[PDB]
C-alpha cells in the first residue's frame, strides 16, 4: 500500500506512536516519507547482506527474520514479510522497541539526514 500524508499520521496517532519517546507525531510522518516515499512494500538491499523492510525500513541483521541474513537476531519475532503489510501494526510494535534501545530516532539514518532539527510539525498540517 501507497499511504497518503493525513492517512498515515491518523494510524501512526492510533497505533499510540504520538509523542513516544518524547518524539512528536511529525517526526515519524517525516521518517516514513524519506524511508519508503510512504510505501509498505518498498525493500533495500545493504552492502553486509541484510535488507531493509516497509514503511520505517526496519533492518533484517537485528529486528526480523528473511531466512538469508546469517547469523543475525529476530529482536521483533516476526518473519520481515510481515513489515510490507498494508497494515502497519507490525511495523509500529517494532519501532516502539527499536526508538526506545538508546539511540532514539538516530537509527533511522534518513530521520538524522532531513528531519531532525527541522519544522516537523509541517508534515501533520492541515490534517484533522
Ligand atoms: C497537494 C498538491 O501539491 C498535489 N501535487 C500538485 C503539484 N505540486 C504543486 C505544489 O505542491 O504546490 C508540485 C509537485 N509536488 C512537489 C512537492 O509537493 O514536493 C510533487 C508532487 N505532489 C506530491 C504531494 O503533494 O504529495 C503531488 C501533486
Ligand atoms: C511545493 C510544496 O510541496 C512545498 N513543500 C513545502 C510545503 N509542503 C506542501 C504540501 O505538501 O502541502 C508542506 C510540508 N511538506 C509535507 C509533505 O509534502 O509531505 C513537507 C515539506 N516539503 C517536502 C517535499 O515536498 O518533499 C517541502 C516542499
Ligand atoms: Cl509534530
Ligand atoms: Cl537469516
Ligand atoms: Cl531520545
Ligand atoms: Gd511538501
Ligand atoms: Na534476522
Amino acid at each position: 500500500k501507497v499511504f497518503g500524508r493525513c492517512e498515515l499520521a491518523a494510524a501512526m496517532k492510533r497505533h499510540g506512536l504520538d509523542n513516544y519517546r518524547g518524539y512528536s507525531l511529525g517526526n515519524w510522518v517525516c521518517a516514513a516519507k524519506f524511508e519508503s516515499n510512504f510505501n509498505t512494500q518498498a525493500t533495500n538491499r545493504n552492502t553486509d547482506g541484510s535488507t531493509d523492510y516497509g514503511i520505517l525500513q526496519i533492518n533484517s541483521r537485528w529486528w526480523c527474520n528473511d531466512g538469508r541474513t546469517p547469523g543475525s537476531r529476530n529482536l521483533c519475532n516476526i518473519p520481515c514479510s510481515a513489515l510490507l503489510s498494508s497494515d502497519i501494526t507490525a511495523s509500529v510494535n517494532c519501532a516502539k522497541k527499536i526508538v526506545s534501545d538508546g539511540n532514539g530516532m538516530n537509527a533511522w539514518v534518513a530521520w538524522r539526514n532531513r528531519c531532525k532539527g527541522t519544522d516537523v510539525q509541517a508534515w501533520i498540517r492541515g490534517c484533522r
